[PDB]
């Protein structure tokens, strides 16, 4: 049993919590956000996207009792005041989206935690890991990042394609679901003007470093990929549209065979494969971080192809956050 | 020319600004928010709901030049530091949604303004006015409130019905468009748990004092009305569903005749009337604050009827804010 | 087990099929629609609203094999040519929405079925039964109707209120989710002009006979209720807003006490009760046909109140279709 | 003036009608569809996407009177029985989407019309013309096609890029608004299974021949482009995402310079250029068929870039249908 403490009970914090209930090796013993225990119990119980929590949630004496287990609840705005050691926290899932550098996240280690896993791309040199891409390179570091949802989708796919055919260069577009940082109606978003426009009314272009980041987890692809994003009016589930130029010519059939083989072997549980007429909602709740859509992709010729891969930006990522926690715990 | 200064360039501040361009008696000479002049120019220029601004917008030396006219731009968080007198501001349209009491709004008068019009229901005893209901009671007060969008819809209708048939009692439901206070995905809303749930995914019940407030503008209806609201996934335009018990029996035809007559006489420009098969988008940009939908209403009997009335929560209200400004300016 | 055959594998037909899987007493043995087995398998497997089918579905020799059981598949456009004889069908869930009269629905009896349950309100005098309102009135009829989803929500609530406090008169509004009947963009809808307007962009007023239909399942309420609907931009789950005038004075606390009592007693499984800050998505998958929202309702006085009740228009109703099938087969 | 007759008063037929009102050279004198004059008047008057018709529309003796001009109204399901002779129709805007071949469309010539413009891509070899790409190639043909909305967006852009830097190969994706073809809720769509899934709930992968179709209006690009689409939850306005490999090295600044030059010169009115932080709604009502988004695009290197261009799939295209009508009538 690895004892985890969650900082930031948001979309990711809550989905990591629900995913943890199905794992015997990991156990959440404390949660911090800036909310009351009864309000947190409410956000755990009901979810517009994923449905009602299956289990019991009761608030007793300012703490949560979920399925019998007692969970310490705090509302400390500063991580240094979390006292993770009081509850015996081994690893902390840093999910606020505010402490993405070694110095801010290190506060949890000062507070008594042993290791920290950021649930977003680090903003400094903190190493990023993506399952299926470079977990094996982990060298015992105490602060680590699980990268972004888009990088978790792109990397495993990019790896299989490169290994078999060699990527000369590629450009990616992610059609992404609306997130907590957007607005309901045209509002202020000083650092992202487009991002402040009404989410339900618009297709909103957005820049993203998720493609370039693949170079950090798969060094051999460094400098060969980049891309952008379009935010669209759906509440969850996104898709990667990767246009790549191949070194070795490969028919679309050969590409499908390579992906399927990896989906069934080395990357089972990370990379998925499908030939069904799927749409985004079909992946709501999906745990695989990259699901190759065989019928959506199209090849101009044997060396220039467009590949499509689905990912539940909330669920797949959250499950891999747990995987990384177990991994770094040996 | 009445010189107006806008505090809070939000949905209401921006729509009041655009409506003012079509009025010769009123002129905006200054705007305050917590944004840069170039960002404000951007929010003025493009609107997801109402389209591009028709006119020229240029940012010169930290100020706006709209259709030739220079408009002072400030970003003072505290109203007491606005120096409205420097630009000769007569009336201020208080549109931040934060200064709804005499003492907070009075800061604008300290800052050099002569009168203040709140664009929301006052939270204290500041008098509320609704065009078609009680503008004639205005007695020279310096701080005034234009009430809420729902009250502006309900009051003129309630008045005509009461005058002709006498309201014994009534309960109102407003199916309302999503607003800036809601969330894109399930998030924190400590003072309104339902209001924090994903806006595009849900029908969200909400309490509202808009019905009871009709009693403040039409004292004779005090204690006879109340209601609630359902927030739905549309970006603009709302509708009042009023269930009333009548003193004098009246056929639905008689009710239509009374409303139409008022729409064409005493309440022209405030109360509208229609017999078309309309839907919400048909009122996007509507200036009348209450548009009676003759075909949507239904009568159980001559003394118990359900009446339906549309209102563009942004445009109708903004236009009446301007009307009140002119009214109080004599 | 009762062998059931489904005619019309649409939204209701499909949800009835899923619900039946969780019942030991009912068993679906044949399905009819105008689609190939492969397409039917795909529609069962994937659902945008309810998620992926919980089980295995294969196609073998033009027939479905769901969870190992063979299910005869057909494409007869005429009920008479269905041969329910062969497959041993006892009751038919008539879900096409085309045969809502004895004349047409009786073709299933001709075709070998013993009884028929229409999944919509009968257009002739075929008796309608609503669980919680009049199942006890069933008198051996071979063709019955399960009324509509809205009536299934309103009846159980209206009975509890009437029985305890006496409903003098009431007017209802249902804020309803979008249905297959609507258009994605402004299109032709000859029968109902408002209904052809873009579903996602509008609040669309609509007529409904659901309130009057209550008078047929609860005669004591005949002529005392009527209402209308507002179709809004959500994919599933609706809510009734009932404004009633009470004979016996009752405080909101007493109304709550009565409803809660019925929910835990005589109407267990039909009428639910909640005091949480729920929103529409919290009922997606809900089995009870009427879930009373304690906190959403509001009373003007002891004899005039607004009551709010939720219902998953697809799931609750479908489970009740199965309940009626069990009932008329006792 | 050119007297035009419209066949198919759908989205395109209606928007072509509105656009024609703003043109002195074209004049609509007759409309045909399978709807009554009253219903047609209602559909013209109210539009969920484009607002209320700017003018007067009356029905008199089963015919429309728009802005004082009489417009013959008909309901012939067969083109041959249209008698365009009587009304003096020169060109027919064939917008039903049913007659996309010479064989079928020629019935209008039989019926008295001089020429025909199909508002969709021809299914046979009827030549296609795209303003900005090959209008200059028109050689007197009496039946021509205006291609599709997507091709109208892609062609002008592809020509400017190819002419200046040489396109070796390209792969495109169009993130497209919802169309009348889609379903509001999971429904039957035999031809395209993904297309029957709930439009509002999903990102739906789709095929498109628009990229290949570029090869027919710009032969030099035949076999060098192909692509796909993603249908998303918005009512109007789409965007092409073009990933191309350049023969001649060009920096993004040089690509911008070339596009801006074409927008202000040879392609004025067809191809637009912008550097603002625009989103989809900013193009609702846009006349240019391809608006280059300078800031959204991204280059990996001097020979591999992603270009982004916006288009109001209804308005731009409709204005171009009028341009082609003017062109083939010179
Ligand atoms: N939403 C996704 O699809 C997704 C996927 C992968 C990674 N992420 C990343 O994970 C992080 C969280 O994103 P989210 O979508 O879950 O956001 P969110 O806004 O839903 O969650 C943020 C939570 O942190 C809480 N919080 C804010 N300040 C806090 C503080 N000082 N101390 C403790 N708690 C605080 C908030 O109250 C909130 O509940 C971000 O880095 C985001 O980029 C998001
Ligand atoms: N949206 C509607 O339909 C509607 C209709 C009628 C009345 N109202 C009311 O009007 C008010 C504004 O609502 P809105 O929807 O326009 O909101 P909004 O959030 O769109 O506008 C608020 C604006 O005020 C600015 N602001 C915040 N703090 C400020 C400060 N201290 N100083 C200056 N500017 C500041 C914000 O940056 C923002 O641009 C509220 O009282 C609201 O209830 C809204
Ligand atoms: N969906 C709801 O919210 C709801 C709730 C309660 C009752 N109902 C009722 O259920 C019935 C169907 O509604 P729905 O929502 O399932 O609609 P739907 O359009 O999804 O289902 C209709 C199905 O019937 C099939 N069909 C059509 N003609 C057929 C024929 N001649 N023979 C066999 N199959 C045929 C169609 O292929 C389609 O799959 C209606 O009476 C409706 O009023 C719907
Ligand atoms: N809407 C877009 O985004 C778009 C863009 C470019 C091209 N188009 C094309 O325009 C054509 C129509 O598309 P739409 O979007 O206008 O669809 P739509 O369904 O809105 O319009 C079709 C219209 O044709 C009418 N109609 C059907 N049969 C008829 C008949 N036999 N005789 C007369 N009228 C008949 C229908 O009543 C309907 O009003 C198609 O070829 C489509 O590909 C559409």
């Amino acid at each position: 049993t690895i004892k985890v403490g969650i900082n930031g009970f948001g979309r990711i914090g809550r989905i990591v919590f629900r995913a943890a209930q199905k794992r015997s090796d990991i156990e959440i013993v404390a949660i911090n956000d800036l909310l009351d225990a009864d309000y947190m119990a409410y956000m755990l119980k009901y979810d517009s996207t994923h449905g009602r929590f299956d289990g019991t949630v009761e608030v007793k004496d300012g703490h949560l009792i979920v399925n019998g287990k007692k969970i310490r609840v705090t509302a400390e705005r500063d991580p240094a005041n979390l006292k993770w050691d009081e509850v015996g926290v081994d690893v902390v899932a840093e999910a606020t989206g505010l402490f993405l550098t070694d110095e801010t996240a290190r506060k949890h280690i000062t507070a008594g935690a042993k290791k920290v896993v950021m649930t977003g791309p680090s903003k400094d040199n903190t190493p990023m890991f993506v399952k299926g891409a470079n977990f094996d390179k982990y060298a015992g570091q105490d602060i680590v990042s699980n990268a972004s949802c888009t990088t978790n989708c792109l990397a495993p796919l990019a790896k299989v394609i490169n290994d078999n055919f060699g990527i000369i260069e590629g450009l990616m577009t992610t059609v992404h679901a609306t997130t907590a940082t957007q607005k309901t109606v045209d509002g202020p978003s000083h650092k992202d003007w487009r991002g402040g426009r009404g989410a339900s009314q618009n297709i909103i272009p957005s820049s993203t470093g998720a493609a370039k980041a693949v170079g950090k987890v798969l060094p051999e692809l460094n400098g060969k990929l980049t891309g952008m994003a379009f935010r669209v009016p759906t509440p969850n589930v996104s898709v990667v549209d990767l246009t790549v130029r191949l070194e070795k010519a490969a028919t679309y059939e050969q590409i499908k065979a390579a992906v399927k083989a990896a989906a069934e072997g080395e990357m089972k549980g990370v990379l998925g494969y499908t030939e069904d007429d799927v749409v985004s909602t079909d992946f709501n709740g999906e745990v695989c971080t990259s699901v190759f859509d065989a019928k959506a992709g199209i090849a101009l010729n044997d060396n220039f192809v467009k590949l499509v891969s689905w990912y539940d930006n909330e669920t797949g990522y959250s499950n891999k956050v747990l995987d990384l926690i177990a991994h770094i715990s040996k």
